[PDB]
């Protein structure tokens, strides 16, 4: 039970051989990347032979599971860093043979090197292999920086579900549930997840040309070191077979077979059920993928059938059966979402290809309608707000609610936009709603006042005002300690109104635990202190930042219902290294307080008196082997002045997250 | 069995809080200060551990001997330079138990003066001060350990796990002396210790304190400190510590022959202690209660001894040392200073590297000390000059490129130790390892030699001869650079001297001698591991990332400078010319890898279509395109648009490499 400190540990530098991608890409001509893919696609290579002479349908296998392990919940996994390339998610048996779908991009990336990432060239590849079959795309673009390692957060072997039913029971009505909730935790709703199921078996066949467990070699990560980094040494799920009779045209084919004609649950030539039709005119439909002179008759699953057997999927495909050029419209759309969700906003989306149309899942920003502030107008803003009926605490705190949401997984949340006054930001628990209300009412009147008052048309952003108090009271607290700190600010935040936002999608960003406050919910089943490392890595954070970070905040005193736990000094407000040196001494014992949750007792080892509360939080600083080592070199005589530079740093590094 | 990276990447940031210098804050210190503050602490007892015999001292001795016992001179990790001993798992070590509270008592003094001592620096100055005040002198202090952030994520730790050297009960957990013994001595010597500097150190550190063990540990203590609940702040096992009960002296906390005298004047009988472990007792009712308990007036305890001290008494190696010890005082005393000062500097390096006012004058062997360049140095005009000189002769590019790999290539930052200042790849045994080809070596020895003969012979300036091994190399390497048509000027710091046979211990330099070098291709028969991951861990000794492993690597086999100039890795038909050729070849999947059938450490690269072998290899060249993580490396230099990256890249490793040891 040792805290994963490593993941922490990677924010410190960047892995790999790169000392911005965005300016790179911006160099590509894409137009040339889509066609040497074109190529590609029917350009078959020996060592891994291409079914029906194109390799479209599989890069499309590529594509969706380089997206499809996304979670909203910590905004991870998914297709942003390219991360399907490494360990152990490479390995997945959802996964099988794809490392040959991966080596065949090779020579492309290989020939635009820096210009194009794995990452934006396997979303690519999808698009392409696509486009080029029929179809065409809602848009692209890149974007992806590429990463050098796995997502060491990550608690994890499949995309979705298990194809034969759950448990391997050809249970369809059961099976739907299964697909139902995963959907669901990715973000798809009914609709958008049979457009993806049924737009991507349009495409393809599946592999169980004999049995896996005794014809496949170890998966690429246990694989001897001759195989190059390939694995699994035709085979893939040991389901054999198409779905389509035009396995690479886009069209009804598969919402045609599914839905005209009936199936029964056998046992296929790799030991997986599959389906089969009782009817018997679609025997030998389809091209054999390989010996030209022969036929192959069509398969569905238990995962396609729970589509035509669930009371509200079956109508779903009813219609666009009834439409198809709804059944295109959704599955464009859906495509393009499922490939782009974890990029984050407009800002952010390169190239040429990019719809001029912007989705309600980029979280999107209105533009700034006036010129804006000047050093002038900031220092005079800073008085005003420190002016005010509100104290160091409560700016802080309102400050941190506004950026502590940026997650760097997605790139989702932060400051700009200041959300934290619209659904269902203004109504989190955490966030102390009444007393939330309380603090932008009051700046609110400062903007109102402020803009009124110019006769230059420049405005200010609450967006802005909300860091800006932020910054001011921080810098208040270090003056009140001694230091005269400037704290670095970047006007420029808008508000973004409730009509651009999609209020139940931000319901992800509820912190279970936020450290800067102290909040602790009922619920949580990991350790506290666990959680804690787990968002300071959203927040990009190492151990020691996170450290000054927390430390530094509890000498100001901005918690939860305004509590005093780990409130280690007797002076709050005041921007010192006290949460340490009180942390550190041994004439304070700790033990758990008895019926209480979270709260523990700090004791007088002499006396025996009450000295501090905390919780486990405050006490892993002191702990943990490594935060404490941190710990011990802020507590040092000297060590003031440097926490509060540290602190500065910090806080004003988290205050920009957003920034893109 | 995954590649462990992770030890690589701990080489590219460094954790925690502190800007990348030590030494000039080092220098900043009032050492005589914090050892005022040191002696007070000897006797100023905490209740949440009261000192024995109401002075510290033997807590803090035992504190700082762990803390530098855990050094391993195959591979130099382990000591005490980065104070690693307050991380897990060795903080939690059931060998280490209430050292948590030797640490914590020092805090104060830690916090008092921050910066300018490291924890490391402390904890071997608190056990120099607890001697010194129990009337003994030490031989000498030095600081400059650099504290470390966290554990060394390269150790192996496996006479038993998490025991520093032995079981203090005896092999397998039997009261035999005789075999303990033979499990000292090996333990030690692998530590770079013999049988008199053993025995000094055994019998000087057990001369002070006690052994506590009440109770038995087994269910009277609470967990390590990694297994405690949050609430202890990082104590653990909530007096029992080993297990066995008693002191071995009179006076535990005066220095005199106490130990010695009782250990060898007196009978000693095995029998089982209060704890539940082996302790021998004295059969002579003459020293029951002799010794004054570790907390009281009105009481005495008897004196004990451990199996592993009968041992020095009963193999009659160590036996005849210890009586040479008891006979004269004087003789076990130095021995025990020096054994001490040698025990807790050894891993700090070369004599440079040690600061502060009581540096003794003299140097040890051991430190692998430098000679003085008594001579000018050698200026921008004579160092081109020279150069032009050094590619003028018959030496190939693969000739200045291997030495000077073989020079520099041996030094490990764990402790210190190797390098290529001091030419001691000329001296034993360097210039007769295997892995260095003697006889091919020796040739170029020749050349470089004669080239300093002629430039010294023809204002007082001269050069070294390691200068120019690295000299040469540098102006390979530039070549190798030329030849793909990239001009890069390599930096060159001249000044590194020529060390003698009588500044190099010659049978410790063993210790640096590489199983699996793999800029030259080398790999031994014996090794068990396989052979990338000894190259990862060899990496991580020069200091070096994911990247810049590869970056050198690869740049290297487009050179080939290998082993017995075989082909192995050697991607390129253009030699002796630095390009991205080992990648953009390894990449392609036009060829395919197989084992070379009946070879060892052997693999073909064979064309896909033809099966004509392309290409010979090992896993040395092969894991680039195995791992995840190493392939995403190669693929960068494979790029059609990163071959002038490489080459950079490969030349800043190379350059990196050379300087390491330029303290
Ligand atoms: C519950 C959700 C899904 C399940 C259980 C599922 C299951 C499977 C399985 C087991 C394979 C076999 C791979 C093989 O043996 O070759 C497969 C193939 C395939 N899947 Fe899915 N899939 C799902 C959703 C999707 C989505 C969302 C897409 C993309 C829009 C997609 C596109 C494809 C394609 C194109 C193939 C065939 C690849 C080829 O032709 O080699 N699937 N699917
Ligand atoms: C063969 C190697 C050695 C063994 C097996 C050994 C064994 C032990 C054991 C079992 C303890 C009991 C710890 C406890 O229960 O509190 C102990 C204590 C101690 N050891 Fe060692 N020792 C060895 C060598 C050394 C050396 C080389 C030194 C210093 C040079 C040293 C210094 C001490 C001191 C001072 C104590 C008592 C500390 C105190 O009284 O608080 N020992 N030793």
């Amino acid at each position: 039970s040792k805290l994963n400190l490593e993941i922490l540990d990677q924010n410190a530098r960047d892995v790999g051989p790169v000392e911005d991608y965005a300016e790179e890409f911006q160099k590509l001509d894409l137009e040339a990347v889509k066609s040497d893919l074109e190529e590609l696609m029917t350009s078959s290579q020996d060592w891994w032979p291409a079914d029906y002479g194109h390799y479209g349908p599989l890069f499309i296998r590529m594509a969706w599971h380089s997206a499809g392990t996304y979670r909203t919940a910590d905004g991870r996994g998914g297709a942003a860093g390219g991360r399907q390339r490494f360990a152990p998610i490479n390995s997945w048996p959802d996964n099988a043979n794809l490392d040959k779908a991966r080596r065949l991009l090779l020579p492309i990336k290989q020939k635009y090197g820096q210009k194009i990432s794995w990452a934006d060239l396997m979303i690519l590849a999808g698009n392409v292999a696509i486009e080029s079959m029929g179809f065409k795309t809602f848009g692209y673009a890149g974007g992806r920086e590429d990463a050098f390692e796995e997502d060491k957060a990550v608690n994890w072997g499949l995309i979705y579900v298990n194809p034969e039913g759950p448990d391997g029971n050809p249970d369809p009505e059961a099976s739907a549930k299964n697909i139902r909730q995963t959907f669901d935790r990715a973000a798809m709703n009914d609709k958008e997840t049979a457009a993806l199921i049924a737009g991507g078996h349009t495409f393809g066949k599946v592999h169980g040309a004999d049995d896996p467990e005794e014809n496949l070699g170890p998966e690429p990560e246990a694989a001897p070191i001759e195989q190059q980094g390939l694995g699994w040494q035709m085979i893939t799920s040991g389901i054999e077979g198409p779905w389509t009779q035009s396995p690479t045209e886009w069209d009804m084919g598969y919402i045609n077979n599914l839905l005209d004609y009936e199936w029964e649950p056998e046992k296929g030539p790799g030991g997986a059920w599959q389906w089969a039709p009782k009817s018997e005119e679609l025997k030998n439909s389809v091209p054999d993928a390989h010996d030209p002179d022969e036929k192959q008759t069509p398969m569905m699953l238990t995962t396609d059938i729970a589509l035509k057997r669930d009371p509200d999927y079956r109508e779903v495909m009813e219609t666009f059966q009834e439409n198809p050029m709804e059944f295109g419209m959704n599955f464009a759309k859906a495509w393009y979402k499922l490939t782009h969700r974890d990029m984050g906003p407009p800002e952010r989306f390169l190239g040429p290809e990019v719809p001029d149309e912007e989705m309600i899942w980029q979280d999107p920003l209105p533009d700034a309608d006036y010129d804006l502030i000047g050093d002038e107008e900031i220092a005079e803003l800073k008085e005003e707000i420190l002016d005010s009926d509100l104290s160091v605490s409560q700016l802080v705190k309102t400050a941190w609610a506004s950026a502590s949401t940026y997650r760097d997984s997605d790139k989702r949340g932060g400051a700009n936009g200041a959300r934290l006054r619209l659904e269902p930001q203004k109504n989190w628990e955490v966030n102390e709603p009444e007393q939330l209300e309380t603090v932008l009412g009051t700046l609110e009147n400062i903007q109102t006042e402020f803009n009124d008052s110019r006769s230059d048309g420049t405005q200010v952003s609450l967006a802005d005002l909300i860091v800006l108090g932020g910054n001011a009271a921080v810098e208040q607290a270090a003056a009140n300690a001694g230091y005269d700190v400037e704290i670095p600010f970047e006007p420029g935040r808008v508000d973004a109104g409730p009509e651009h936002t999609d209020a139940p999608s931000f319901d992800a960003l509820k912190p279970k635990v936020d450290g800067v406050r102290n909040y602790i919910q009922d619920d949580i089943t990991r350790p506290a202190e666990e959680v804690l490392v787990d968002n300071a890595d959203l927040l990009n954070l190492t151990a020691s930042e996170l450290t000054a970070l927390i430390g530094g905040m509890r000498s100001i005193g901005a918690n939860y219902q305004d509590t005093d736990l780990g409130v280690f000094t007797d002076e709050p407000e005041t921007l010192t290294n006290d949460f340490f040196v009180n942390l550190l001494d041994m004439g304070t014992e700790w033990e758990p307080a008895a019926d209480s949750e979270h709260r523990y007792k700090g004791l007088d080892r002499d006396t025996g008196e009450v000295k501090w509360e905390a919780t486990r939080i405050d006490l892993i600083f002191g702990s943990n082997d490594r935060l404490r080592a941190i710990s011990e070199v802020y507590g040092s005589a000297d060590a003031e002045k440097k926490l509060v530079h540290d602190f500065v740093d910090t806080w004003s590094k988290v205050m920009k997250l957003d920034r893109f």
